[PDB]
């Protein structure tokens, strides 16, 4: 996968932001048997101010998590995880929930490129990473915490 | 929904920012009967010069605005709502209509976490809401403008 | 179509960005026949520490490129694209290609707008572009590099 996550800046200190991606990153390994290392979390910060709810200027307690995934995954498990997502988020983040927004598209796997290697189907994960080169495996695998 | 609407930085006054958001809020509630504080504009401001038309560098005056929607609405109601944003963006900011772009995206409501909370089929959300926790009833009903 | 292109500040020198930004350009003009002017690279930079892979905070190494598309390209095409793009942002940014992800989102064209027009289907480019007023195609041709 890749979430972004947009958040005000500095409302997560740089360790703030590893536990939250510590959470995002678990959360997806746990329901979906997905390595680790597939996981990016990418923050993207922007000033207090640029948030708008309803017309109304927002303060810096605001999230938005943007999932990007491949298609193949059920509405249930779907939902499982965006609300693992909202509650770890919220520990993690100590933001109350009302604060988080969690939005996952979909794409085709065959349309879909990590570490510069196209991804299989879900659940296809095993075979896929056995089939990678022995220094790609290797770069994936400096990736896990 | 959620409007990432991507600007150069200092394009945007703080009130011509009000001024967007509120102009791509009202097109929303105007045209989907969704409340207004359902709307989030999520302004991504960065350095002008990181825009390229055909490998062109842009200056600041480009305006991109990405929507993401539930699914279940019509192809011309669609292009209702975008032909709007373009417009009132175009006034609410004092820019040529010929340097916005608008682009939509959908997702299964079922997947889609706003404030916290699962999101119902388009058209059923004065009776969700209605369902929804009154001390979040009451948080959302502080974002309306 | 749309590129968002997610880096770490200063990876790109602005002759590097103009030339990842010229990669991406050339690589969907050449398998689509879509016009040069048509194609936006949106860059978005974001603090080095911000990009997390298996919750490991990473360098200014990963680039992730977001491409929006419309509907109605096969797989195929889709692929040869991302594949290509891996390729040559790879050389244009003089960094490996392992640290390269790149994802394609497709949308109805009838949700879609470019330089404040309703783009058409991929397989009626010209007609469309020879459908434009005076202003546009002059407005639009100013955009090739």
């Amino acid at each position: 996968p890749v979430y972004m996550v947009y958040v005000s800046q500095d409302r997560l200190t740089p360790s703030a932001k590893h536990a939250v991606a510590k959470a995002i990153t678990d959360a997806h390994r746990g329901l979906t048997g997905t390595q680790h290392f597939l996981a990016q979390v990418n923050f993207q910060e922007q000033p207090a101010g640029n948030v708008f709810l309803g017309g109304v200027q927002q303060g810096g307690d605001t999230i938005f998590v943007h999932g990007l995934h491949r298609e193949g995954r059920s509405a249930d498990l779907k939902g499982q995880l965006a609300q693992r997502i909202v509650d770890d988020v919220s520990v993690a983040a100590e933001i109350d929930r009302k604060h988080i927004w969690v939005y996952f598209g979909e794409m085709p796997a065959q349309q879909m490129v990590d570490y510069g290697r196209f991804l299989p189907q879900p659940g296809h994960e095993g075979e896929w990473f056995d089939n990678l080169s022995s220094d790609e495996r290797a770069f994936m695998e400096t990736n896990v915490d």
